């Protein structure tokens, strides 16, 4: 009846909201009673809470498929025996192929609702199972976590633990990944996160000494759980941590239930956890899409036979209880880069909560400093200490320099006796000290009176007391503005007394000729 | 006809080895001859060098498509043309559906064949262009890598720079992700870098106070290419360092290349690169997906008449030459756990590489020391200098320690006068220590000539000096073997002179009776 929470190991399974799904083999997931749930589930998950109905409006909600066979009422009985056995029931939030599109402003209304549903039904919680576009769509990512703060506290100050998880297919949670701000905004109030370690094939990572570990070869599957498990719980390898004493490790239940990710032989679960275990970080748990799939049939009409719940769930029962990991959380420290000379200051950006969800962001210190005035990298190391833990973690700060850009500094060509400046057009900047067009001096001249080519040298100087230097070159050439007789050309046909001109010089013919080249006919020829 | 490579900007254009491509919106690719190609694409990549034929075995190759209606003589010349113009053409492995799975060994096979194809066509190097499952398939990972180093440094031997670049999707370049390892093998032997930012949809990265940025979306295409360039060219945000130097921003040619990716409004671009470049960071340029699409037609039959180039092309070739970033490179640094008093190296693993790919792991040093003698965090500095740069690199040590376990502790029942040894099945383990199982103690005891419940607790010391110390508890039965009279039952009918065992005592009726508890009847009543 009331708001029954987890504490300990967990073996979570979802329950469809639907009949006679299709599987990825060809099998069949029937509706189930929520009652004829196998006891070792001790977290059911309702799927799906979404928009039912666009004349509804944007708020998703949640509205039991009649064809179930069970009325509101006897709905709402079984989940009340769930919680009479102490297992909880939490409703799911999405689904493959379920449009939710929040915009901000939209969290009150998202909360109340979920209120509204918790109350009426007895749910103990939710479940983020964001797929898709919906993960990213609109304000998502800000609506969805800020109304679960307002459910969490509204439960907690009843003395209830609103239970939060969430189902993220594992690639949206690396380090700057689309389930990054639900993690960071809900840290301190989830329970616990139950990624989904299948239907995204040949994805995965890369371990030293092992090499590609796929989520679809099931030939290193005892790998795949192990390292990337490690790299959550430790936050490495480009993913973001989610402590061990809160991550579940999310499976399909056999091969109907999931295009890849099925485990073969369950021995490769066995030994991974075991291996985390040793290492001081199991795991809390499994998860399972789904219930119904478990308790499903084949394409050939054979019973599934709880084969799932058979495989894990004495095996993560049969565990220690979980022991909590206090550390606080830090957030917001990225390598950063700084210009020479500019203000810096370590605190900017940077945030921090304790393991319960508390700001705790004036307890942050840092050590190490940076000088902005000199190029090169900074190291810092960030540390909070709460609960009596520390957590720490490293900063490195580049300090760089831009150079200025010089414009205006094109060959160009005037005429006798013109005006020219050899500044006019030119200017130089820089992003930060901006304008230097005062810090350009011109080597050289122009004399416009003197037909000629004419170079010019223009040095920008600037940075600190102007002592770095950039250099550009130009040409200018004067002409005369007056008109002379024509080029000689080659093809051309001249005679006696036509004029031309030909490196640089005017030359008269003598006589009839086509073809011979001025100055190249010597003292007696027909160009003089 | 010998290697012409390219040590400018540059614009980088895909060339189909196949006629009438379909469009992505139903437009159409022709084949083209290399020579119709438009000058300002200064690297030309011939697609594709692929397995054509299985009965030819694993190593891939390259055959013209004759249906182009060039013979092999005047494709060489053609290539001929663009290399007399100071132009690169670059033959590109893979392609999409392009099935390689090289195994260990291959690579000598492999650099024989990209040798003999060099120096026949004329090539002047090689793109990786591996997609899907060819890039984690067999050892490609291995093979590819090791056969590229040995082509590069035979025709560097002739003072020749044979060109290696890469095509890997973008979300391939994370921090452990797909590309790694071609990435960190070819350090210093690839000239740069032009990854796919399309087809990828939805896939992009959350930047603080911008929110989620994906490849598709064209409101925020300028936040994509600026936020994902300046991870890229920095490492950070979970992707692998690419110098800006190297980095070549890769694009389909217009809306029929590609399914998404394609930039609508080229000011986009234009402003991001120029973000970019007054950080002091400019890119090395834009590649194209491809030529024949940007010399084609859509589904109306309209040319597109080379809008591609027409955007970019000037914009590109208009910037200052590249300033090569001769920063060395670290690899292996990564946070790691270390049990309580374990041996540390901090080199182990730990490599080093200069800008030109040379080894420089033993001019590595590191500051700050790691005490496994003690749990918690320690933070290390990893530096390398070479060439007049440094890089230097953070990393984590966490000491941590493990709970030993007990086994054997549990309740049991023993038959009165038995042997009891409160250690036999007993014993305790630690994974470091090993053998805990003469640190066990035992605080009670059981005696087995007496009937009744006996309670031990099991004390286990470990640890330094032992001087931890974990408890359980067990409860030993001892009972008699001595039968007796049957228990009373509500449900039962007695008569006078039967006796019943009750609440410990024998009690007999003294006349009929059903239903009628023993020691409830009083002093005169049916039980005695
Ligand atoms: C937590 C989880 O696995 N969530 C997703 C599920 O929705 C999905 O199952 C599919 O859900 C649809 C509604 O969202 C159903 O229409 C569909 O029948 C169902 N498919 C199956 C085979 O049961 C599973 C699929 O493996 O994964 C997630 O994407
Ligand atoms: C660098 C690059 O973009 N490489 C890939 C290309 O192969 C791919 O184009 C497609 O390549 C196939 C052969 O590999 C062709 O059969 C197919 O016609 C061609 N498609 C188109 C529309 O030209 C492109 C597609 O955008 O992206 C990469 O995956
Ligand atoms: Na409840
Ligand atoms: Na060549």
């Amino acid at each position: 009846g009331t708001i029954t929470s987890q504490d300990d190991n967990v073996v979570v399974g979802y329950w469809h909201n639907w009949c006679d799904g299709r599987g990825y083999q060809g099998g069949n997931a029937p509706c189930v009673e929520l009652k004829t749930v196998n006891p070792q589930y001790n977290v059911v998950n309702i799927s799906f809470m979404k928009v039912y109905d666009i004349a509804e409006g944007r708020i998703p909600t949640f509205k039991l498929d009649p064809t179930i066979a069970l009325s509101e009422a006897e709905f709402i009985a079984q989940i009340d025996t769930l919680n009479s056995q102490g297992r909880s029931v939490l409703i799911a939030l999405g689904g493959a192929d379920a449009h939710i599109e929040l915009t901000r402003g939209d969290e009150d209304a998202l909360a109340a609702e979920i209120i509204r549903l918790t109350d009426l039904y007895g749910f103990d919680g939710l479940d983020i199972d964001l797929e898709q576009a919906a993960i990213t769509a609109k304000d998502n990512q800000f609506v969805i976590p800020a109304a679960l703060k307002m459910v969490k506290e509204h439960y907690r100050k009843t003395g209830d633990n609103f239970m939060i998880t969430m189902a993220p297919e594992f690639p949206y949670l690396t380090a700057n990944g689309a389930y990054t701000p639900y993690l960071t905004e809900l840290d301190g109030y989830y329970d616990f996160i139950n990624p989904q370690f299948y239907n995204q094939g040949g994805d995965g990572l890369w371990i030293e000494g092992v090499g590609w570990i796929a989520q679809n070869n099931d030939a290193l599957k005892e790998e795949f759980i192990y390292y990337i498990a490690d790299s959550l719980i430790n936050g490495t390898r480009n993913y973001h941590k989610i402590p061990h004493d809160k991550l579940v490790f999310g499976l399909p239940s056999n091969i109907d239930a999931a295009a890849t990710g099925y485990i073969q032989d369950p021995q490769d679960l066995y030994k991974a956890f075991d291996r985390l275990k040793a290492q001081g970080q199991p795991l809390r748990g499994v998860m399972t899409w789904s219930v119904n799939w478990d308790m499903g049939t084949d394409a050939a009409n054979n019973s599934y036979n709880q084969q799932f719940i058979k495989d894990y769930g004495n095996f993560i029962h049969n565990q220690l209880p979980p022991v909590t990991d206090m550390t606080p959380t830090l957030s917001g420290i990225v390598d950063t880069r700084v210009e020479l000379d500019s203000h810096f200051d370590p605190l900017i950006g940077i945030t921090a909560k304790d393991y319960q969800g508390n700001d705790i962001t004036a307890d942050v210190t840092v050590s190490g400093s940076v000088n902005t005035n000199q190029v090169g990298d900074y190291l810092l190391t960030y540390s909070v200490s709460s609960d009596d833990e520390t957590t720490n973690q490293p900063r490195k700060i580049t300090v760089y320099e831009i150079l200025p850009a010089f414009t205006g500094i094109t060959d160009t060509t005037v005429v006798i006796d013109s005006e020219f400046d050899p500044m006019q057009g030119v200017s130089a900047s820089h992003p930060t000290q901006g304008d230097l067009t005062a810090n350009i001096t011109v080597t050289g001249e122009v004399d416009t009176n003197v037909v000629g080519v004419y170079e010019l040298t223009y040095q920008l100087f600037y940075g600190q007391d102007n002592q770095q230097n950039m250099t550009d070159k130009r040409i200018v050439t004067v002409v005369t503005d007056a008109v002379s007789d024509d080029d000689w050309q080659v093809g051309s046909t001249y005679v006696k007394d036509d004029k031309v001109t030909h490196n640089g010089a005017t030359w008269t013919a003598q006589w009839w000729t086509k073809g011979e080249e001025p100055g190249t006919t010597g003292e007696w020829g027909v160009w003089r």
